[PDB]
């Protein structure tokens, strides 16, 4: 038979009230020989009618991938209210319920320090700024470069990393031209968290 | 029926001599009602039979699981053969195959870079070490914190992460008493893979 997986709103959609956050029921491997399938959602028990069930895509095993979509209030999700997503596709024996929920226990505000190119760094011809972001819970974070509020595109930043106190940390890379680290433009690395004031905090680098 | 899963040798096992690679063929769900198991032996596809395989065991599930160990040779990992575990068993249609190479690609140096506290952090109890390892290919690889000789212990280490360029990188955090690094004291990161020469370097760290 078909399986279903479940997943969580984009971190950054339930810290801006501006965006809107979703939670995702995606069904997978469901047949052409009998491709009907149905969805029900509940918040902490209650069914509600507010979700979307967004049609409908090929694939290479020529099986199907239906998706529903379900809206979230930004203050639920925060608070801790689970959301049930129910499938049935008789083809099911009966029908198939998943759950999901934010990470329990005591947010933890992330401190956040930028750190210059490495002294060896400087002999190349790009450097990197790093952002190091660390002491958070839950594991939900965003993090984004910016200068002149004109965002840098070419960073990465690591998964979240379990650490021994049992909060998160992870790392955020920034690659620039070494002409902008030395001409002395100002970077910064914005977080956004829910344990920070107003969801957000930035940090800036430059030459000193 | 069974499900097969094949591993392969640590990043650590392949880069020193002293060490033993072995790839590892994991079969559970294993029936009562057909037990025997066969496991056959295949590098770059040619059947070799020095494996060493252990007798099954029941799990509480009251399936079996069945282990079978390819001894590998440094070498011929780190020359991208490819190794094929097939299984057979009565109550499949037909044997499972799963294969397992290094990950194909030209290597790359990493490039190692050690960053010290951001001033901010001073104010700590303790403190961050950083080590960056960037631009280096296939992402196995290894990673350390010593002083004095002995190593630390109270770090943790990301994922290897895909760069912009293709190349991988990663950092590793190491937590250190603030008097420490006040203290003078002297810190080295060290890393091992494939495309360092004797699979190794390391990079030392400490206050200016
Ligand atoms: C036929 O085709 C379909 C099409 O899929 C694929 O299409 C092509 C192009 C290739 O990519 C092929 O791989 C494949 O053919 C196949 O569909 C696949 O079905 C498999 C199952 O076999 C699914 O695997 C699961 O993946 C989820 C997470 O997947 C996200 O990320 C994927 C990339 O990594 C991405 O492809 C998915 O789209 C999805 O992306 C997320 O999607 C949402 C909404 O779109 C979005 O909001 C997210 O932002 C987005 N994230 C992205 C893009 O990165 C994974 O969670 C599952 O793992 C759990 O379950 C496994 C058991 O199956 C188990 O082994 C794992 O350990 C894990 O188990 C969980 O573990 C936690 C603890 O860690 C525990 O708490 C949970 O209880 C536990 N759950 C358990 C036990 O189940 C799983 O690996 C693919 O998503 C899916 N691919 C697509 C595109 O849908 C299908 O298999 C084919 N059929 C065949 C070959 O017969
Ligand atoms: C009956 O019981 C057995 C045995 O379980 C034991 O007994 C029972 C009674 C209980 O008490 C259990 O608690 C107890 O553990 C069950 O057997 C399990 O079967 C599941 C599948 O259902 C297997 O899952 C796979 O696990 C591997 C990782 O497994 C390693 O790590 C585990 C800890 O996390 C550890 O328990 C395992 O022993 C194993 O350990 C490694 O072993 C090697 C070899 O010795 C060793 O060198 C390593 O050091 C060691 N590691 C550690 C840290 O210990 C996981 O990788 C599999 O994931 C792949 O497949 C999934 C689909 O099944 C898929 O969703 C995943 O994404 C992933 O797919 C892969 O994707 C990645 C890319 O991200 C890539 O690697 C691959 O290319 C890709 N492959 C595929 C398929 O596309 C998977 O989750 C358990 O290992 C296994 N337990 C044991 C001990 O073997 C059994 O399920 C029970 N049966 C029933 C019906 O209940």
């Amino acid at each position: 038979g078909p399986s279903v997986f479940l997943f969580p709103p984009k971190p950054k959609d339930t810290l801006m009230i501006s965006r809107t956050p979703e939670v995702t029921c995606v069904v997978v491997d469901v047949s052409h020989e009998d491709p009907e399938v149905k969805f029900n959602w509940y918040v902490d028990g209650v069914e509600v009618h507010n979700a979307k069930t967004k049609p409908r895509e090929e694939q290479y095993n020529s099986t199907y991938r239906v998706v529903s979509v379900l809206t979230v209030l930004h203050q639920d999700w925060l608070n801790g209210k689970e959301y049930k997503c129910k499938v049935s596709n008789k083809a099911l024996p009966a029908p198939i319920e998943k759950t999901i929920s934010k990470a329990k226990g005591q947010p933890r505000e992330p401190q956040v320090y930028t750190l210059p190119p490495s002294r060896d760094e400087l002999t190349k011809n790009q450097v990197s700024l790093t952002c190091l972001v660390k002491g958070f819970y839950p594991s939900d974070i965003a993090v984004e470069w910016e200068s002149n509020g004109q965002p840098e595109n070419n960073y990465k930043t690591t998964p979240p990393v379990l650490d021994s106190d049992g909060s998160f940390f992870l790392y955020s890379k920034l690659t620039v031209d070494k002409s902008r680290w030395q001409q002395g433009n100002v970077f910064s690395c914005s977080v956004m968290h829910e344990a920070l004031h107003n969801h957000y905090t930035q940090k800036s680098l430059s030459l000193s």
